[PDB]
């Protein structure tokens, strides 16, 4: 130990590393917020951060979550609108500086941080678009890898978010050959680009999604996961059971019933069979259940899903968009302005289901 550098990145496998993860939270609707048309990014390259209504991110927001034993923070980040033309596609310096500031909030506090490319307009899973998309991917990921090359293993890159065939019948059903081929080609570019960047990047842990990051047989069966790289993790998003957790139309329910339970087990089984049983590390980078004024049902669900993915060594990361009111997706858990856990029974259910001591700190008091 004694003579080791403070900069050094541990050479450790993703399967071992993820045993250090408790469970996670996304800074949603923030660095991913995309208001290219409404705002004027050329005149203020970091105003997008608060354009969907969240406050400007602070270090104390992460400290509250750490106090509750969250230790992986995903920072979904939309680059589109903040970078220049071909052939350099240069990221604007002020936007990169702010993204760097936000990553440092959980990072400098010793937690895990995932940084991705989020609501990109240019990386859709189409054939006639793919050449450009690979070119941009390469240029963008080079810059980000260069910016953070000195960061240790706690900073993970997730190459793409939900790459898919936007506005076609196969957008959300798991895709088709054109989409599968495109997502595989883009993932391999991301992977090649980081592994050959400077500093710690060769040993950085890297997440790649199947098509749409979808938990579904089509996507899973057609996803190509790399040989002999022990530092790659599959990225999957799964708000199951959809009718309870995320559906705002006719099939929606506010009760976690015996059928929602079976639907979630089925989904967990698909991940188990595709990844855990194949010795592939995976992280559920998004999940959540909206508030439908049903705290006890959401607590039971969250404990159940946590205990099920914990029972298999898979961490999951709550999607928190800061939204608590309205019709629309109420995934808020942290009140970012008052610095309070709004649904402490949900956080207790995550601690409990993870196998941790239950201790919810900074609860609202109602």
């Amino acid at each position: 130990h004694h003579v080791d550098d403070d900069d050094k990145i541990r050479d450790i496998s993703s399967k071992e590393l993820i045993k250090e993860m408790n469970f996670g939270w996304n800074l949603g609707n923030t660095m991913d917020a995309q208001c290219i048309e409404y705002l004027n990014y050329e005149k203020d390259q970091t105003a997008s951060e608060t354009c969907w209504g969240n406050p400007k991110t602070t270090e104390d927001m992460f400290k509250v979550l750490i106090d509750n034993q969250f230790n992986v923070f995903r920072i979904p980040t939309t680059w589109s609108g903040h970078f220049g033309e071909a052939p350099d596609y240069k990221i604007d310096e002020k936007w990169l500086k702010r993204v760097h500031e936000v990553v440092d909030y959980p990072y400098k506090n010793g937690a895990f941080v995932i940084l991705n490319l989020h609501h990109e307009t240019w990386n859709h899973a189409f054939s006639e678009t793919l050449d450009t998309a690979k070119e941009i991917l390469e240029k963008i990921w080079s810059q980000i890898a260069e910016e953070f090359k000195d960061y240790d293993e706690h900073l993970i890159f997730e190459g793409l978010n939900e790459p898919r065939k936007n506005d076609t019948p196969v957008e959300w059903t798991g895709g088709d050959q054109e989409g599968w081929d495109a997502v595989n080609a883009m993932n391999a570019v991301f992977l090649k680009t980081v592994r050959s960047a400077g500093g710690n990047n060769p040993k950085r842990h890297l997440m790649i999604p199947p098509y749409a990051a979808a938990c579904n047989e089509n996507s899973f069966n057609n996803f190509i996961f790399p040989e002999d790289d022990d530092k790659v993790i599959a990225s999957v998003h799964a708000y199951a059971p959809y009718n309870f957790a995320l559906n705002n139309g006719e099939g929606a329910v506010d009760k976690f019933d015996a059928a929602g339970k079976r639907d979630l087990e089925w989904n967990i089984n698909l991940m188990k069979k595709r990844f855990v049983d194949q010795g592939i590390p995976m992280i559920l980078g998004e999940y959540g259940a909206m508030n439908r004024d049903n705290e006890e049902d959401r607590a039971t669900w969250a404990e159940f899903y946590m205990e099920k993915v914990t029972a298999m060594g898979v961490p999951q990361i709550w999607w928190d968009n800061g939204v608590f009111e309205g019709t629309g997706e109420r995934f808020g858990l942290l009140d970012r302005k008052n610095l309070k856990i709004v649904y402490p029974t949900i956080v207790a259910a995550l601690q409990k289901g993870r196998g941790l001591e239950v201790n919810v700190v900074h609860a609202i008091e109602k």
